């Protein structure tokens, strides 16, 4: 029986991977929603267990509105639990699944938040090294929420790193060569791969094998589409520079023309951390009435070890759940390809038939939600995802929400697109 861990009631899985799985949960004392990353302690070798100490250490010190925040760390002998901020809006590549290549003015809104977060990290001498699409999540307001610092580490001027941990398509060419790197320049490369992909719909480098992907990456030439602005193409000449010394630093990037069109007054400036507010008396007096002793509270916030007591206090300064006095009414990136007037239960009968024809297996979980799976794990093509029928802000219109649980974004986009093209609603 595992419905609970610590003070949390665990819910569905919202993320899965080779060595970690994430579940949505509700804190039982304060009602807030969280994501719980479940790391199995028995399958770690010397290197992965040094990454996990680096991961919890680094998340303890980042405090930025577009970086997933840590709430509590709970340990057992064989399992480690990181309780963190739940990003309920999906991932930034959902725009490309739903709508294809993004408009530069919309890509700029997210890329300003991504660069703000990533440069805030580089200002605290932290490099992410896994800035790939799967790690750019969105909250309920579609704000960027950068996640999974598992491959992350600190850097110091004068010292160099040698690990290669991130995804090959987003990896700077120094990594492909086994070359000792300085750090923050491999994220600046990797952000150029992200921006090229959001405004063009596909990755800048790709081959049908790693040797071809490596060769294309090292030559550093990508396709300039007809619809791409000079401004955007001049910025990628600052991100995708083959020589790491010649690549801009994100401080310069912030002052690039393309990142500030539409923002002439408010230019993108380095984010300055707020001041630590570990003495909010309203939240302390709420905790004492929930059964915590004032001294235990004060000590826990001075010791800063992300235990039960510190977790309740952080969670209290998050928006409470709304007071309580059939498809869901949700705000998601709907598309006219999947919007319809048809009765939702016949919408699911249609969704289930199309899944069968493209050899997708699924399991019904709620009245309007399926968990779907397609591909073969040998071909790096296995992908799992949710499909839910949700209402839109009108009278009888409903859509189909796709959310990836597992698998590559590339493979998710292929299978989700093909289902959406063939839904007849």
């Amino acid at each position: 029986e595992q419905p609970h861990i610590g003070n949390y009631r665990l819910q569905k899985t919202i993320g899965k991977g080779n060595f970690a799985k994430v579940k949505l949960a509700r804190h039982v004392l304060t009602g807030r929603e969280v994501a719980v990353k479940i790391i199995d302690k028995t399958q770690l070798n010397p290197t992965s267990l040094q990454k996990l100490f680096r991961e919890v250490r680094i998340m303890k010190i980042l405090n930025h509105p577009n970086i997933v925040k840590l709430f509590e760390v709970i340990e057992t002998e064989k399992t480690l639990y990181l309780v963190m901020e739940y990003a309920s809006g999906g991932e930034v590549f959902d725009y490309l699944v739903a709508h294809g290549r993004m408009k530069e003015k919309e890509a700029r809104a997210k890329f300003r938040q991504i660069v703000s977060a990533v440069q805030y990290c580089h200002q605290k001498y932290i490099v992410h090294r896994d800035l790939k699409a799967e790690n750019l999540l969105l909250d309920g307001d579609m704000n960027i929420k950068i996640a999974d610092f598992g491959f992350s580490n600190e850097f110091t001027v004068g010292n160099k790193l040698d690990e290669f941990c991130g995804s090959p398509p987003y990896a700077a060419p120094e990594l492909f060569q086994g070359k000792k790197y300085d750090g923050p320049e491999v994220d600046v490369w990797s952000l150029g791969v992200i921006l090229y992909t959001l405004v063009s719909g596909s990755l800048p480098f790709d081959g049908q094998n790693l040797k071809e992907l490596r060769e294309r990456v090292l030559r550093g030439k990508y396709r300039i589409p007809f619809y791409m602005s000079t401004d955007c193409e001049n910025l990628l000449k600052k991100l995708l520079v083959l020589n790491p010394i010649k690549r801009g630093s994100l401080e310069q990037i912030m002052k690039d023309r393309w990142m500030n069109v539409g923002h002439e007054e408010e230019e993108l400036k380095p984010y300055t951390e707020p001041d630590p507010d570990f003495n909010d008396t309203k939240r302390i007096d709420i905790m004492v009435t929930m059964g915590f002793a004032r001294d235990e509270i004060n000590d826990a916030l001075i010791n800063q070890k992300y235990d039960e007591v510190m977790a309740t206090y952080i969670l209290l300064g998050r928006k409470p759940p709304e007071f309580e006095g059939k498809p869901r009414s949700l705000r998601f990136t709907w598309s006219m390809k999947t919007t319809s007037s048809m009765d939702p239960n016949d919408m699911m009968r249609e969704i289930r038939k199309v899944l069968d024809a493209n050899n997708c297996d699924y399991e019904q979980k709620e009245r309007f939600l399926l968990f779907c799976v397609h591909g073969d794990a040998r071909q790096d093509s296995l992908v799992q995802w949710e499909m839910e029928v949700c209402s839109l802000p009108s009278l009888s219109l409903n859509g189909v929400r796709f959310k990836r649980i597992s698998g590559t974004s590339i493979a998710f986009k292929n299978i989700a697109s093909k289902i959406a093209n063939e839904l007849k609603l």
